[PDB]
């Protein structure tokens, strides 16, 4: 995946969160830290925030990262879409992970109720923990997949199911 | 504690520690001058060979860091494996495969031999990081079994349109 993708991709509160353009920043609602006042120095006075359950878009009054080109944001992607999930893993590590992407699903996963874009991972068998599968520190990590000449990021990584086969995608 | 940490660079390509003392990797990968391994003279590694399968046992601990792991001569037919491949990039891709029989396969004019494999990650790579590159030779195969991973191999070869792959076996 490019590495201006990875880029994009930055620590934020129990996960991640992803640049689509140098105003607009996406994670998901349950990573970001609860009682925050203040994000990358400015006041949540100077900050519309747009929340869609698990999905969360934090529009800036300023360019916190000028380094960036705008890009293409979707609400989810075609059923069969195979997507990247943008993870990153102690050390420098680098882990994108292949999944199918099904149908909008509304699901209960470890007694929380989830709705979002649901998938498949194209890893392993039995993808239970770190080295296939998903951890809970990967919420917020983006969904991308490339088109003709270009990426798109389509959601940001919301939950697992225990036995790792399912994920799901939270969208705008 | 990672399966990763066990996948190393290697000559032209990669392998895999399967114990403190014991290191698998892809034959045709193998420099063909040297006069030592990870700092141990040639002399003193025991080198076993099977067409595309290579073993070296160590007569030291070079990674007293891992336990011992169930090494077999490939899997059941229709196991999905997944194959452990680095880049230099710092990327790891787990790539599926559903592995399949034993065969000899010409694979862009080579003749190899080992258990034949289909990707599951679809279509092409498509400029995605969904298929293999010759650089990727030598990286392990493996699969979960009750609790145990178990690794059944090293990659061998891909076909041009990327879907067909060779994992090489022990004996
Ligand atoms: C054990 O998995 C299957 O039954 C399966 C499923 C999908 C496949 N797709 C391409 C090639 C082979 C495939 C095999």
């Amino acid at each position: 995946a490019p590495p201006t993708l990875w880029s994009r991709v930055t620590k934020f509160g129990s996960g991640w969160g992803f640049w689509v353009s140098p105003t607009v920043f996406i994670t998901t609602t349950h990573v970001i830290p609860t009682s925050a006042k203040e994000f990358f120095g400015e006041p949540l006075t100077s900050i519309a925030i747009h929340r869609a359950g698990e999905f969360t878009l934090f529009r800036f009054s300023k360019k916190i990262r000028p380094d960036l080109t705008g890009m293409i944001l979707e609400e989810g992607c075609p059923e069969g879409t195979v997507c990247s999930v943008l993870i990153k893993r102690d050390s420098g590590e680098l882990l994108p992970l292949a999944v199918r992407m099904g149908a909008i699903a509304s699901m209960r996963i470890q007694g929380r109720l989830v709705h979002g874009q649901s998938g498949m991972l194209l890893t392993g068998a039995n993808a239970k923990g770190m080295d296939l599968g998903t951890i809970p520190g990967d919420c917020g990590a983006p969904y991308v997949y490339k088109r003709a000449n270009d990426w798109v990021v389509c959601g940001v990584h919301a939950a697992a199911t225990k036995s790792g086969n399912t994920v799901v995608c939270a969208v705008q």
